[PDB]
């Protein structure tokens, strides 16, 4: 299927203990996309302070359409060095792998695959 419904737990930053996927935009993008497959991705919704505390290259999720069964319409977009690789809509959150942290939200996504 080209799309994917995903219920992504939304971690708060000072959980979560593996801060990134990996160290270049492509292992990063592909990580991301195992996990989410897997069911081992979390969500970070960004505000001043968080992507600091994260690990570059950063995964975004991001909007891109204007929303399926209650599920938004999502893509992956990396970043490193202020240089994004991939074009799409507003940031949803930044995402990271999940091993175990207790979520504040769930965020329904349909996932472009």
């Amino acid at each position: 299927k080209t799309h994917v419904q995903l219920s992504l737990p939304v971690l708060q930053v000072r959980d979560v203990l593996v801060r990134g996927f990996g160290d270049s935009v492509e292992e990063v993008l592909s990580e991301a996309r195992q996990h989410l497959k897997d069911g081992t991705c979390g969500l970070v919704e960004v505000e001043k302070g968080v992507l600091p505390q994260l690990e570059q290259p950063y995964v975004f999720i991001k909007r891109s359409d204007a929303a399926p069964h209650g599920h938004v319409m999502v893509e992956l977009v990396a970043e490193l060095e202020g240089i994004q690789y991939g074009r799409s809509g507003e940031t949803l959150g930044v995402l990271v792998p999940h091993v175990g942290e207790i979520p504040v939200a769930y965020r329904k996504v349909l996932l472009r695959k």
